[PDB]
């Protein structure tokens, strides 16, 4: 609401360093959400929002 | 509310370092939600909000 | 609500270091959510707020 | 000396990933040799040769 | 010397992820060798060779 | 000498995951060697060779 010379990281991935050698993401799906792989999803305000994988159905 | 000079780290996650030599993420959904492999969600306000897997179903 | 050069680190994973030589994640799942391999989340203020794993059924 | 198919990485630097926000390097030599920051050095054969940082003096 | 198929990793490094926020080295030398900061040296056959900080001196 | 279909790793260092907020190497050396920070030398046949860190001296 009021800052006077503050320094804020609000909502903040930092860093996500990743090795690997192989990788076989093999994914089959039918009727929904699927998230794989590396994922750094970062928010600061989420006023009732949805997910990072959403399967509403019916 | 009121900062006067500080310094603060309101919802971070910081560093994920990670290493590996194979992989297979093999995932065959049918009606819900799947996330698998490094995540790093990071969020500060979540006002009723959804989760990182949803399954709403019927 | 008053700092006055204070230094917070509210809400925050630090350090997730991570080795692996092999890596077999496999899930098959039908009507729910799964969450699998690293997951970092972090947040401040949890308002009644979903889970990291959802499963509403009928 | 003889292959008849295999598959070799003699020598191999692989992933060196890296994630810093501020880096101040302040080096200040008269006579020898200096080497800072990420270095990623990679040989196969050395043959009674020299280092990554020599210094001979008189 | 010989090889009928296999799979060979002689003398490797393999993943130096590394994560970090503020760094300040200050190095001041006057007559030998100083090396700082990330390193991955990697060799096979080292033979009668210099190190990765070599001080002849006099 | 003779592999007849086997999977080696001779000299390897295979994950050196690291995680740090600051860092301050300070290092004032007159005649010898420093070597600081991370650090990842990986060899397999060293006939009779240096150090990683040499100061011959006089």
């Amino acid at each position: 609401v009021l800052y006077v010379g503050s320094k804020t990281k609000e909502g903040v991935v930092h860093g996500v360093a990743t090795v690997a050698e192989k990788t076989k993401e093999q994914v089959t799906n039918v009727g929904g959400a699927v998230v794989t792989g590396v994922t750094a999803v970062a928010q600061k305000t989420v006023e009732g929002a949805g997910s990072i994988a959403a399967a509403t159905g019916f």
